[PDB]
């Protein structure tokens, strides 16, 4: 229901952002999206190429 960094708002939008503690603590903003699902997606490609090897996303890819 609710992904670990997609904020959903109560109109019909969805916003992707991730936590960079490696950058002194500053946020990421991937950009606004129309699903929970598109902006869910785009949060595990920013969290791959940032954390490198395996990492903890909405969408664990593994198949």
């Amino acid at each position: 229901k609710h992904y670990r960094g997609v904020r959903q708002r109560p109109w019909g939008k969805f916003a992707a952002e991730i936590r960079d503690p490696a950058k002194n603590g500053a946020r990421v903003w991937l950009g606004t999206f129309e699903t929970a699902e598109d902006a869910a997606l785009a949060y595990d490609r920013a969290a791959f190429r940032m954390r490198g090897s395996r990492a903890l996303l909405n969408f664990p890819l593994r198949v």
